[PDB]
């Protein structure tokens, strides 16, 4: 339950990928707690970037290249709602890719995606 307000949108980012790559060290090594807290403190982010004038959330299309599954994922998942073309494309590479379980969850965001009750954003 954090106050980001104060940080500069480029802090933001940075801080998105660094908790996202840990996201992804946790889930490999079982550390559930922490990354039950690392997603909240991401989802803390892309609230503040969102609240930012013109939906700063477009700033996370830069991780799309990031090296790390994760982030990429998560970059993609909180930009369908900025950029849906570009996000759907990035979770469509992810499930190419068939690197699990990433590729899973971005398989199911699509499924979703598809339905169309679940729309963000």
């Amino acid at each position: 339950k954090l106050d980001l307000h104060q940080m500069t949108t480029q802090d933001l980012v940075a801080l998105f990928a660094k908790v996202t790559v840990e996201q992804d060290d946790a889930l490999l090594g079982n550390q559930i707690s922490r990354f039950n807290r690392l997603f909240g403190v991401m989802a803390e982010i892309a609230d503040e970037l969102k609240a930012r004038d013109g939906d700063q959330r477009t700033a996370l299309l830069s991780l799309f290249e990031y090296p790390n599954m994760q982030v990429r994922l998560q970059a993609a998942k909180l930009t369908l709602a900025v950029a849906p073309v570009k996000a759907r494309e990035q979770l469509e590479a992810i499930v190419s890719s068939k690197w699990f379980p990433q590729a899973g969850d971005a398989g199911m965001c699509l499924d979703l995606l598809d339905d169309g009750t679940f729309k963000p954003k």
